[PDB]
């Protein structure tokens, strides 16, 4: 079975790491979250489309689904976790308690504020997860990537041809993801913020699926202004 | 003395069509290169502002400057090189053969196809080059960065808080740039995608100056749609 996990944990402020509900901001007279969900409802192969969000946003999420006539029976809103990977695991646990996890199940996890992913991206994610167990959506780096350990000076400049900008979806065989996450120590769980890095850190391969330049994360006022252009055109 | 080097030397190859150089494409009825140049003209302290273009585009560039009533005597259009760092060094050599290089000279090198840099970015680049000798214009990485050695599977996912997207300008003390570049082999030069790595590879510091989310590089039709939005929105 194939599941979608829509991660609506918000976008943390720079000071304080306060979750801001950017997925509710308006994009051409409809919340960003609704645009993203519409893309997933178009995929008939999903058994459930699970939105995980902080307890304090669950009612507004349900109210917004109702206002924008999103009635698809596969949509469910559940409470998120203490960080992004813990929220993913809340989704996995919800699947297990509801249907039970099958050996061939896959989960397609995706940012609520990435409304411009495509049918191809979703299908390629599903197929790569079924065959290989773990997948990241990426695009080739356009800028030269540089590192710094002090926010003052360059530490290194890697070869750009080996660098990729990570997007989402990130998709996994569910049992593989669960087994890998179970291998991490409490310290690792506190430090890891990315879902594909769970797999990498536990020495299993992660496949690349190529995204799109326009599959942006709408997290700043600048990105919201750009998003209006992408949508209208 | 302070010099600007506007890098307009690439050629936009297209499959099955006449090459259309991205730096000359119209953006709100004005070529991208002119948008970029206007920012540099507003900096009084440049001694010269040198635009490098492919040989066959030099006359067209000079004429287009005249078309937009741009007569600034500091502007010179010269021939670029076969790769980006060769274009930068063509500009350095032109300065050397024209004025000679002073020990305190700095050069602000910048993509012609990045029209949305700001007064602040240029001024911080100049000051950074004067104080530290080498500087990169960067922003915090917008995405998690992923690496791959086989172009099929992830090799590593570095700690995201140490990752930055390189933009331009990149600015240098001229003698430092020249001396560092002279140390590199042809293979080392082949691997470079920017100028600041010349400095990093020769074990001299490169300082960071913050760019902007809208200091985008215009190279594909998608980027031009974004550029048009930026202009109409007053974002930059
Ligand atoms: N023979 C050449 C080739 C290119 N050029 C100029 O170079 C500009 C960017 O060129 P291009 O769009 O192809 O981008 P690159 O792949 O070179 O990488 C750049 C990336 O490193 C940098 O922006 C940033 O990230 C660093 O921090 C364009 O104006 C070209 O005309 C030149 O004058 N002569």
């Amino acid at each position: 079975m194939k599941y979608a996990g829509i991660l609506a944990g918000g976008i943390g402020s720079r000071m304080g790491n306060v979750p801001l509900p950017k997925q509710f901001l308006d994009l051409d007279n409809k919340p960003i979250l609704i645009h993203t969900l519409e893309k997933f409802i178009l995929i008939n192969d999903f058994e459930k489309i699970i939105i995980a969000t902080p307890q304090q946003w669950m009612t507004h999420t349900k109210d917004t689904l109702r206002k924008f006539k999103i009635s698809d029976e596969r949509i469910e809103v559940i409470q998120g976790g203490s960080d992004r990977n813990d929220t993913i695991m809340n989704i996995v646990k919800h699947i297990e308690s509801t249907n039970g996890i099958n050996d061939d199940d896959v989960i397609v996890t995706h940012d609520a504020v990435r409304p411009f992913l495509t049918h191809r991206i979703i299908k390629e994610n599903i197929q790569a997860a079924l065959e290989y167990g773990a997948v990241d959506t990426v695009i080739d780096a356009i800028d030269t990537i540089v590192t710094s350990k002090d926010n003052q000076t360059i530490d290194a400049i890697p070869v750009r041809n080996e660098m990729y900008q990570g997007q989402t979806p990130q998709s996994f065989n569910i049992n593989l993801l669960k087994e890998s996450y179970a291998q991490l120590s409490d310290e690792q769980k506190s430090i890891l913020s990315d879902a594909c890095k769970i797999i990498v850190e536990t020495n299993k391969p992660v496949r690349l699926v190529k995204g799109e330049l326009y599959n942006i994360k709408v997290t700043t006022p600048y990105d919201l202004k750009v998003a209006n252009a992408i949508i209208r055109g």
